[PDB]
């Protein structure tokens, strides 16, 4: 179901304060561990008033997942595109974009990341895009690269897509783990941008490994 018109007709200051609380709750806790009373208490609203904005917990989770999808697509289109024809130069740009979206929207990214592993109630079409969307795109890129003779001829597209998908999914979390001292405050204050010089040489190192491993000799 969709969020109620009561939720959408809320004053911007009240609705933004509620979304901030919903993002924290769904990113810091597993779907089954999410507390509706903790939401109303932190949002500073009446007890039992959550159901005046969302029919159930499922509808609220779907809204947050769709918010992450729409935000990522809008971020992807607002980013200056790559001026290249090389697959690996494009992959470096796409890896950089994915990491930048995570650093600017950590709670939305964390909710979308947990959906890959946790038992969450998402429709078949939404679940497919979340868990198999990026893999399918990498497989298409690898199949294109083998066809134009740039990649190793005997390369298995499915296997190469698996390696690209796991790296792209986990790099951002590893960068934070390696370089960010107190990530909570660093992401909130926006100081994560000061670690880009150290993070970029890792992004370049990652692409170099994938390039040597996949590109034709
Ligand atoms: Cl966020």
């Amino acid at each position: 179901g969709m969020p109620t018109e009561t939720f959408f007709n809320l004053p911007e200051e009240k609705r933004s304060r509620l979304i901030d609380v919903l993002l924290d709750e769904f990113a810091q806790n597993d779907y089954d561990s999410v507390s509706i009373n903790r939401i109303t208490e932190r949002a500073g609203i009446a007890k039992g008033s959550f159901y005046q904005y969302f029919a159930d917990k499922k509808d609220c989770y779907l809204y947050l997942i769709q918010l992450g999808i729409e935000q990522k697509t809008a971020f992807l289109r607002q980013t200056p595109p790559a001026s290249t024809t090389d697959m690996f130069a494009y992959l470096r740009w796409l890896l950089d974009v994915g990491i930048q979206f995570q650093f600017h929207n950590p709670r939305l990214a964390q909710i979308a990341y947990k959906a890959l592993y946790d038992d969450v109630p998402l429709p078949a079409e939404t679940m497919q895009v979340i868990r198999h969307g990026s893999f399918a795109y990498f497989k298409q890129l690898v199949e294109q690269g083998i066809a134009d003779g740039s990649l190793v001829p005997d390369l298995d597209a499915d296997t190469a897509a698996f390696v690209l998908n796991v790296v792209f999914t986990e790099l951002g979390n590893h960068l934070i783990e390696r370089f960010a001292v107190n990530p909570a405050e660093l992401l909130r204050e926006g100081g994560i941008v000061l670690l880009q010089p150290a993070m970029r040489r890792v992004i370049e190192q990652v692409i170099d490994i994938l390039e040597r491993g996949m590109r034709r000799r």
